[PDB]
């Protein structure tokens, strides 16, 4: 469904790679490899998607998180992508992304970045 459409490899506009499996009951699981930031190698990704989307031409809502810790790096931060999958010949996952770093309370006002990421099936 959107299950078949979402499962697989996606590439963002910055050169990052998402490899994700969409489970039949709403789970997203896989890995992320970032082309930017204090990051190297792959990181675990987990999220959710609407496993019964509308059929009226609407996208399929989804989101996921990556905490930026693996065996090679820990940036003490985590990003969440919120967006929708749009299927078909030019499939895309269009997202907004929040990246929060751990901070002191005094620096909490500057703890969270906002950005946007568009993923496509080809590099």
């Amino acid at each position: 469904t959107a299950e078949a459409g979402i499962t697989g490899t996606w590439y963002n506009q910055l050169g990052s790679t998402l490899i994700v499996t969409a489970g039949a009951d709403g789970a997203l699981t896989g890995t992320y490899e970032s082309a930017v930031g204090n990051a190297e190698g792959s990181y675990v990704l987990t999220g959710r998607y609407d496993s019964a989307p509308a059929t009226d031409g609407s996208g399929t809502a989804l989101g996921w998180t990556v905490a930026w810790k693996n065996n090679y790096r820990n940036a003490h931060s985590a990003s969440t992508w919120s967006g929708q999958y749009v299927g078909g010949a030019e499939a895309r996952i269009n997202t907004q992304v929040l990246t929060t770093s751990g901070t002191t309370e005094a620096n909490a006002w500057k703890s969270t970045l906002v950005g946007h990421d568009t993923f496509t099936k080809v590099k």
